[PDB]
């Protein structure tokens, strides 16, 4: 059984689409890619040939086709489908307790070392668009990390450096110090997974907010909403991480709660502007494992 | 909307290191689709990257339909699926059929016009320039209309190794330019001017025709070695027999000179793919 049913459109963008189908009876959920990103839908096939990526913290893959008559192409990924949606979603309208906020961060740390370390098997992957849309809620209280479209892949034991064909760059507001003032090491792995760490620190601070203590939660922000404009351009993110040294402000009513002071410690960890001083994935998800 | 993406599998027409060939049928319509063996994955990838930049559409290449990926619980299974030609590749048609100067002629236009459409850049959007890496006669499909279609790019270059028996002799004794494109299509003239000497001798004149035979059947085992291939090809030289009977024919007497001139050691001699579809647009 292969057919599927498109149901409705869960999302639009530049994107494409996104939409809830029935397949085997089941909700999946069917990425339909615009022609602009064509070199994303085909990074994204290549890292899901790879049967050792699959974990409880991925998006969870079942097919991928490229269909074409005459001069028009489609391009499809077909996934699991998880109806609580997006991270960014989520935390909209949901506050959180320490237990539910703990568990949703190091979920996503598992997701993200699990990416960044190589299985002898599972190369080791760079994900290099981490942010709050790019990951989702699952009924269990984790999320999974999704849109491998960008991902790099490196292999220790052959020493291959595979960065693939696609001039898409990282969503604006996550992108880290080097990629916004173009220094970073195109030829560098570590590289790259440093990136992922400085986008990992801004999701834990999205996540943080939504944490009650003592009574007071602040409102869903996304990263440096109070210093760049609506919709910021790359020199506007540039301006504010590179020249003028922001990282996003942490509440004062964080110190007053051990859970939130950890994080705060952890996600300035991940904001230094040396990449080499950044926090490895592993080590966050073995510091958030002893947080409680 | 209802997305019908079932196949049913009807027939297996080629079992290979590279995996299988099926007849299938999709929405009563008969479709080929190819599974490839965990050897020949890359061959999926290479062929659909090559789609996704640009969707080759051409009578004299074998049309794309899709590539389809589906993750198994320990492995992922990788489909090609294609038009598909009953009458098979012209490597079985050849076995077979004898042939006279006007399909003859159709068979090796409708190849160098598959060629020629695979090597060309075109400006706008277009298509990027083409080598095939790995023509030969089980890699041609004959059409019902009487011309073929170009199969398998698999191991294309946009601008696994190729069959050892087609390799021209630059690809044997290493000296191919790597990073000169125009030195792939030297190599897949090479490889059309075998495939020419392969039709040709099926091509009946004054009450005479050969036998069905590979590129240097004589010369080499089956299954020969690169060492072997080397040898004939580049030390000794050697080309494919030109029989006495084509002479007295004026359409083999022109495509002996043809594919001399695809066999030149030196790959810069070579004719190019338009030049050939002009020299056989002006036989007979
Ligand atoms: C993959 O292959 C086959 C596919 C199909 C098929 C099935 N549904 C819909 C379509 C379709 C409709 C509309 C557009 C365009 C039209 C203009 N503009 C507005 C953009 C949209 C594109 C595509 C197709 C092509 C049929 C086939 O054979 C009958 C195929 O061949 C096996
Ligand atoms: C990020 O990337 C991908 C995501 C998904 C995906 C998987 N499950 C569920 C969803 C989803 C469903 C519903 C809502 C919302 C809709 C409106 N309101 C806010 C309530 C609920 C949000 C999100 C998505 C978008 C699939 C993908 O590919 C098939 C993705 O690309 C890799
Ligand atoms: C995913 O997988 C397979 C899909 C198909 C297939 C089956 N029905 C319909 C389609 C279709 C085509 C094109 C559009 C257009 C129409 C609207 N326009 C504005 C944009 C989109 C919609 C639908 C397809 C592509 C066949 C397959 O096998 C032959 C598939 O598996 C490889
Ligand atoms: C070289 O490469 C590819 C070829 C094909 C392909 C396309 N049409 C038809 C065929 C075929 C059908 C039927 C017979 C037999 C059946 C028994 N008897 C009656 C003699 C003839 C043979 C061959 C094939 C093999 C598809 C491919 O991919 C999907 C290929 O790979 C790119």
């Amino acid at each position: 059984a292969r057919d599927i049913t498109l149901l409705e459109c869960v999302g639009k963008g530049r994107y494409g689409e996104v939409w809830r189908g029935s397949w085997q009876g089941e909700n999946v959920a069917v990425k339909i890619f615009s022609s602009r990103d064509e070199k994303s839908w085909f990074r994204e096939t290549e890292l899901y040939n790879t049967v050792m990526l699959r974990h409880e913290n991925i998006l969870g893959f079942i097919a991928s086709d490229m269909t074409s008559r005459h001069s028009s192409t489609q391009l499809w990924l077909i996934t699991h489908y998880h109806e609580m949606g997006s991270l960014y979603d989520y935390l909209q309208l949901t506050t959180l307790d320490t237990v539910s906020c703990l568990r949703i961060v190091l979920s996503i740390a598992s997701g993200l070392a699990h990416l960044h370390i190589e299985i002898f098997g599972k190369p080791a992957i760079a994900h290099r668009d981490l942010k709050s849309k790019n990951i989702l809620v699952k009924k269990n209280g984790q999320c999974c990390i999704a849109d491998l479209g960008l991902a790099v892949m490196h292999s220790q034991s052959t020493n291959q450096l595979d960065v693939g064909n696609n001039p898409r760059v990282g969503t604006k507001r996550y992108m880290a110090p080097e990629v916004l003032d173009e220094t970073i090491q195109v030829d560098c792995f570590d590289s790259y997974k440093r990136v992922d760490i400085w986008a990992f620190g801004l999701v834990l601070w999205e996540v943080a907010r939504r944490m009650v203590s003592n009574g007071i939660v602040e409102d869903y922000k996304p990263p440096f909403y109070d210093v760049v404009p609506n919709d910021p351009s790359f020199e506007d993110m540039r301006k504010v991480v590179c020249v003028d040294q922001q990282r996003p402000n942490i509440p004062n009513r964080w110190f007053s709660d051990p859970t939130l002071t950890s994080l705060a410690k952890l996600m300035k960890e991940c904001w230094y502007q040396n990449p080499s001083a950044r926090l490895t994935a592993l080590r966050i998800k073995k510091t958030l494992t002893k947080i409680d």
